[PDB]
């Protein structure tokens, strides 16, 4: 149940892009915060398509359950705007934006011991989500925040958040599936309702792929019917040129759901490397 923000307490500014049936917008929202000092803060605003109003009840689904539980790995929502024809989502605005695109723009500076730190703080966030048995369902690197970067001169490492996940796999069109494929795993891609625990862990392990790939999306060179003939076939991703965690990648995207290994064990495997 989310806290309602009024339409006259946001003011959109520039568009960040789209997601799925989505338009991201950089906001400012008036507020009274604590000891009642009056705030214009920064905010992320997700607002969901108004040709794609039926969508609705999913976008806001996700974020609300993990709302629910408070995480430092996890990404605050303010609350939602319902006022007039809008759906939107208030969060915060992370101030060095998603993992992908700042991967691609810093590949030539970011080392296997910054690839690792954030590896174990994502694998921290799920860890805690399988704790509490909530599916998130759609990792991937563009859904991973960077709230602050290294600093090398105090020693200071990267720290990052995962994001809501947005519309549901389960409600989506099957070819929107199949172009997330390899985030999606292959048993959603035989039938969507099969998205489990499971499912984030072979996720994790193509998200572990980006971070260690500079920001490269995983079998982009393939369209959508060669993509559903990479699992029909079992192929794994390639190791990437940073190759020290390509063995982790292809235990996570195991082709048996139940074979994938606990984030406790992925934590223990992570923390085996030093
Ligand atoms: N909290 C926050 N936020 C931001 O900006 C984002 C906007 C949206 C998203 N999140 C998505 O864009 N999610 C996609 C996923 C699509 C997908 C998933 C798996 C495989 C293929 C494709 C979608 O829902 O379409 C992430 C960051 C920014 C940018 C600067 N600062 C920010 N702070």
């Amino acid at each position: 149940v989310f806290h309602k923000i009024r339409n006259e307490d946001l003011i959109f500014n520039e568009s960040l892009g789209q997601g799925t049936f989505t338009k991201i917008f950089k906001g400012v929202r008036r507020e009274v915060g604590d000891y009642g000092q009056l705030h214009e803060t920064e905010v992320l605003l997700k607002v969901l398509d108004k040709a794609h109003r039926n969508y609705s009840e999913s976008f806001f689904e996700a974020a609300s359950m993990m709302s629910k539980l408070s995480h430092k790995h996890l990404v605050l929502n303010y609350g939602v705007c319902v006022c007039g024809d809008e759906n939107i989502l208030v969060q915060e605005f992370v101030k060095f934006g998603s993992l992908d695109t700042y991967l691609k723009k810093n590949k030539n500076c970011i080392n296997i011991l910054w690839k690792l730190e954030v590896a174990k703080q994502l694998a921290a966030a799920m860890h805690f989500l399988e704790e509490n048995t909530l599916i998130h369902g759609n990792v991937c690197a563009k859904n991973i925040l960077l709230i602050r970067e290294e600093d090398r001169k105090t020693g200071n490492p990267p720290f990052i958040k995962l994001s809501d996940p947005g519309i549901s796999i389960t409600v989506l069109p099957k070819d929107i599936l199949q172009e997330r494929i390899p985030w999606v795993p292959p048993e959603c891609i035989e039938n969507p309702k099969n998205l489990n625990l499971a499912t984030d862990k072979w996720s994790f392990g193509t998200t572990l792929w980006e971070i260690c790939s500079g920001g490269d999306k995983p079998l982009s060179a393939l369209d959508s019917q060669r993509k559903l003939q990479f699992y029909e076939d079992r192929h794994q991703l390639p190791a990437p040129k940073a190759a020290e965690l390509a063995n982790l990648i292809n235990n996570c995207m195991d082709y048996e759901p139940d074979h994938r290994p606990s984030f406790r064990a992925i934590i223990r495997d992570l923390n085996s490397l030093f």
